[PDB]
C-alpha cells in the first residue's frame, strides 16, 4: 500500500493545487470523495492538516524515515 498511498493523493496530478517545498507538501482539492490522506499523512507525508477549503501536508521532523519510505516505493516499482 506505502507505494500506492504517496500516489493516492500525491500521485492525483490531477489536483487543483499543490504546494510542494523542502519538507513540506500541501494538497488544496475536492478529490476527497474517499481520498486516503489519514494514511497519506503519517505514510506519505509526516503529518497533514485538513481544512475545507484545502489541506496541508508536512514532511518534517521524520522526513527521513517518511522520505526513505519514499525510496522504497521507487526501488520497489522501478
Amino acid at each position: 500500500m506505502a507505494p500506492a498511498l504517496v500516489a493516492a493523493f500525491g500521485g492525483k496530478e490531477n489536483i487543483t493545487n499543490l504546494d510542494a517545498c523542502i519538507t513540506r507538501l500541501r494538497v488544496s482539492v475536492a478529490d476527497v470523495s474517499k481520498v486516503d490522506q489519514a494514511g497519506l499523512k503519517k505514510l506519505g507525508a509526516a503529518g497533514v492538516v485538513v481544512a475545507g477549503s484545502g489541506v496541508q501536508a508536512i514532511f518534517g521532523t521524520k522526513s527521513d524515515n517518511l522520505k526513505t519510505e519514499m525510496d522504497e516505493y521507487i526501488r520497489n516499482f522501478g
